[PDB]
């Protein structure tokens, strides 16, 4: 009843939170590398 | 069975959750040496 549906809403849910947090993970990550770069030129440049 | 999946998301979530706050920690690190540095 209820109880059935109830199990695919939490996957749903679920499968919904990763994929925020795997993207989210991924755009950190670019955030991250391009600081190195930024760190890269401005020594470089010395 | 049908928890086997009920809970490997749930891990699957836990691990995201924090490989992204580590990769954050790192990412603020490098931003406050960009400061440190350009300061």
């Amino acid at each position: 009843s209820r109880l059935g549906d109830l199990y695919e809403e939490e996957m749903r849910e679920l499968r919904r939170q990763v994929d925020q947090l795997t993207n989210d993970k991924a755009r950190v990550e670019v955030e991250r590398d391009n600081l190195a770069e930024d760190i890269m030129r401005l020594r470089e440049k010395l």
